[PDB]
């Protein structure tokens, strides 16, 4: 067909970068982070949305890979909370070797530069993300440590409350909206080059981040409110005030988020999502957010990672420009991890100073007396 | 003098790469590691045997910086050692925005080749090492992010007996060595390029580990045994196992270690410890651990960073050749990383199996039934 020559020659031309994916947590569930000698299921998965060779099949660009966990669940809150940190860096380093074991397929990326050299070499752009900040273990260190292992985007919330942000779906409020740690750490995000993620958190959360954050921000998987009504999803409000940061709202496949009955989603009310978006805030401002492996099961037309031509087909035969669709596929998140990188460089370059964590005193005044009192008997040497 | 002139000569040639200093714990125990506006102090510290004036002054060349935390005390061993992985990156944080923030004086360095082109540019080569196996709190994983954010050298244990290893002050003797973890431990360190450090560990430990590492090992910060007898100095067992392993041992300036009497020890010493390590297993075996800022004060002669130029000078008076105080300086411990290095790219390159952590199961049979019910529905499509 025509359409669909044309959607495999802009898929060759420009990569198509999903927001968030959560195959490295099905191969915590299935594999259980053990991946030496299971070749053979990475490329044809007995399970789940997301496998090697159905990755191929779907000429995806690029993906946000996730590296979740779950909200801890302990009743001893320092324990679940340290206990999140240790999983978060199990799932950073099988994402790691993922990518390391098939560098013919995945490439790692952490800016515009490496996802385009990734796409020029015929590889899956490999960024990563987290998802919620009870990730951290309220360890602005250890955040930015998560930066340095190659995490580019934070998901402020899950569907758990934290110290700094109001989740969507847990009644009641908190916050309600972000805390005063909230507010500072979105100075901090913005200070070190991590970009923003709105999903997850409250409509309050977001009115407020998009208001205070100096560098534009995303939502990796998140769906229109006015279409269908839900938590999870951005109002026109917010949608008017992502326009204003420049951000981009990349647009989900869960069914529960594209109609009121869930069997009734399909391929085309994404479509309806993206062009909606569009329509109002410009087609710079949308992207792809999929959210595959973080369901069961799919809409009709978009039941795997096989199915991203599909996608590209539809937008083009509903009469979305070629020039448009190529910024819905992936040039809008590449635009946003470019200006957060300036940014960042921008803050740096100006000297600003970095968010610091409530350290405990260790030593007592006899330990820095006599430190001290050593100090200057060398200063008479 | 004609010597002091060919000290310095040598300190512009080579660099000297001392293998233990502990100034990132003072920053924690002083400014707990809040840096911002203290630039006057940490180019002239009211504490300590380091700062940055008296870094440019003694002609270091590089510097292996300590991300040391305290074994965990908290009668709750669960939280203790989730609590010292935390302080890691707390630790390893302020270490990097030391380095970032002072980028004229020091330069971040992770291999042979990182330390020479930033000792071209005139800057302190700063590499990172732990100290203790309890760091990481049981996680390869962990262990496998840290070499990514930039640690080079791990010491097996500090003051404090762990699943894996051995300390020399603690008794009773838990594992009497290693550990069938710590075994399979030496196997991972190897393979992912990490530089085992033996300073700390108990003897039999040290035996068994010279023994079964495939790359060359270091002692950080140890002494040796027939100088001055103390659980933390270097048996001449170990020190001929130390040859056949093509390892390093790299001198400490603790007075504990250096003389029965604290108060006794001398520059002179620290020499004749050298001379017996280069007499009797070769100069190229040997290098320099002054363990700056883990103690309060040092010897005669040693009191701070500042000290190095009488090191060398006091080498070259004793009769050692300009070429073996090269090796000590720093040449030595430059090819331990660079022979550690290759070893892991040998082994990486035929394609070795990494040690993975032992993870709990997360689904249950019912959810497994469900994805793989699911991945059959697909299969129809
Ligand atoms: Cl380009
Ligand atoms: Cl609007
Ligand atoms: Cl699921
Ligand atoms: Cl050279
Ligand atoms: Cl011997
Ligand atoms: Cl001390
Ligand atoms: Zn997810
Ligand atoms: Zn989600
Ligand atoms: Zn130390
Ligand atoms: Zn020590």
């Amino acid at each position: 067909s025509p359409i669909e020559e044309q959607a495999t020659r802009l898929l060759k031309e420009v990569p198509l970068i999903d927001g968030h994916n959560d195959f490295p947590y099905m191969i915590r569930g299935w594999f259980r982070n053990d991946i030496n000698g299971q070749d053979a299921h990475l490329y044809d998965m007995p399970i789940g949305q997301t496998d090697l060779q159905r990755l191929q099949k779907g000429l995806l660009g690029g993906q946000f890979w996730s590296a979740f966990v779950p909200c801890p669940k302990n009743p001893d809150k320092e324990v679940g909370s340290l206990e999140a940190l240790r999983q978060t860096l199990q799932q950073l380093d099988v994402i790691h070797r993922l990518i390391e074991r098939h560098p013919t397929i995945l490439q790692f990326a952490d800016s515009a530069a490496s996802i385009w050299s990734s796409f020029r070499a015929g590889r899956v752009a490999s960024l990563i993300g987290i998802e919620g900040l009870h990730q951290i273990a309220d360890s602005v260190s250890a955040l930015r440590m998560l930066h340095r292992l190659g995490v580019r985007y934070v998901t402020l919330t899950h569907n758990c409350h934290n110290a700094f942000a109001d989740a969507a779906t847990v009644s009641p409020e908190l916050h309600g909206g972000l805390s005063r740690k909230g507010e500072r750490l979105i100075r901090e995000l913005n200070r070190m080059g991590m970009m923003i993620d709105l999903s997850h958190t409250s409509h309050e959360a977001q009115t407020q981040a998009l208001r205070l954050s100096r560098a534009p921000v995303i939502y990796s998987h998140s769906s229109i409110y006015s279409l269908r009504a839900h938590a999870r999803n951005v109002t026109d409000e917010n949608l008017h005030l992502l326009h204003r940061n420049r951000g981009v709202v990349m647009i989900c496949f869960l069914r529960e988020l594209l109609a009121s009955e869930a069997d009734q989603a399909t391929l085309a009310h994404v479509i309806d999502h993206i062009i909606y978006a569009g329509t109002r805030i410009g087609y710079e401002h949308v992207g792809i957010g999929s959210d595959f492996d973080g369901m069961l099961r799919g809409p009709d037309g978009l039941h795997d990672v096989s199915c991203y031509p599909a996608l590209v087909a539809g937008l083009l035969e509903r009469g979305v420009s070629e020039e448009d669709v190529k910024r819905v596929m992936g040039l809008n998140v590449i635009r946003v991890l470019e200006e957060v990188e300036r940014v960042a460089a921008e803050l740096q370059g100006a000297g600003e100073e970095c968010l610091c964590d409530e350290l405990d005193e260790v030593w007592n005044e006899d330990i820095k007396e006599q430190l001290t009192r050593e100090r200057e008997r060398v200063r008479k040497l």
